[PDB]
């Protein structure tokens, strides 16, 4: 019933060649989302993995936009609140900001300054761990509020692309390796 | 019992002057999301309003990105899957498209062509009914599939801005009127 759930989740993630550009494999979550059980099982497998490692966050954060999807799903299952981590110009009130390099060049992520109390133990959720650059940025953002990162969890991890190594010092979990 | 829940939701939505540009009052759901019970109560109060109306959807659709957030929480509560309705170029496989007007120009939205089955009755979920443009675009996208629209539900509605009228012939629910 733990292994069976993973194989279920795997089976709803379609591999799509050559998106968004030629020479890259894309992992399409949409059949997982559309299945009445897909987000529930995903969120429950994540909660099971956090329980197994003794990670007890007080609040969840997710990046725009698939991080919103898995983050809200898991936050409901854990009974925690959710904080969106956003692209510049979307948050209305005072922000912190972190600039980071990635594939297409560079960009920024933002949170509200009051997203987190000094007391919070923040779980980052995202769909996919690759180079770990967005996750690092997200970590740097959180720490500007004096909250601490309780850990990071991903639906998927791409083998040996360096992400876990960049996030060394933070607890990192992924349900599926590709 | 249930007007307590509406009061709690209202109490967590910030009103923010001159955002994104002077003249307009931005409604900010981030304290609602942060609160451990925000999303739970928002989704339960959407479920309650649907059930008052005898509306029983088979799948939930929501627009990027705040539609993802309320859409996913509601879909979890109702035991249904979820379909993201996305900005152009995000979805990896064949899409349908609908160009919609806004203030200064047009934009568009997309869904996978295989998102809904012929048997589906889609609930559209979003944060805010203002003019109805994105809601109506979304209704047109769903109706390019074989599926039908069961209804639309919003957290908030800007009174007499014309959204309901544009959504003539579709059932529309909103928790809070501004
Ligand atoms: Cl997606
Ligand atoms: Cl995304
Ligand atoms: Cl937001
Ligand atoms: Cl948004
Ligand atoms: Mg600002």
């Amino acid at each position: 019933d733990d292994k069976m759930n993973l194989d279920f989740i795997k089976s709803k993630i379609a591999a799509v060649p050559d998106f968004p550009k030629p020479g890259i494999m894309f992992r399409d979550i949409t059949p997982l989302l559309a299945d009445p059980q897909g987000l529930r099982k995903t969120a429950e497998a994540m909660a099971q993995e956090l329980k197994n490692k003794g990670i007890q966050p007080t609040i969840v954060a997710g990046t725009e936009s698939r991080g919103f999807i898995f983050g809200v799903a898991l936050a409901e299952v854990l009974g925690l609140g959710f904080v969106p981590v956003r692209k510049p110009g979307k948050l209305p009130r005072a922000t912190y900001s972190v600039k980071y390099d990635l594939e297409y060049g560079s960009d920024s992520l933002e949170i509200h300054q009051d997203a987190f109390k000094v007391t919070d133990e923040v779980l980052v959720v995202d769909d996919l761990l690759a180079t770990g650059g967005t996750a690092k940025a997200t970590v740097d953002l959180i720490e500007k509020t004096q909250a601490k990162v309780a850990g990071l969890i991903f639906v998927m991890e791409l083998d040996g692309l360096g992400g876990r190594e960049v996030l060394a010092g933070y607890n990192v979990s992924a349900l599926i390796k590709f």
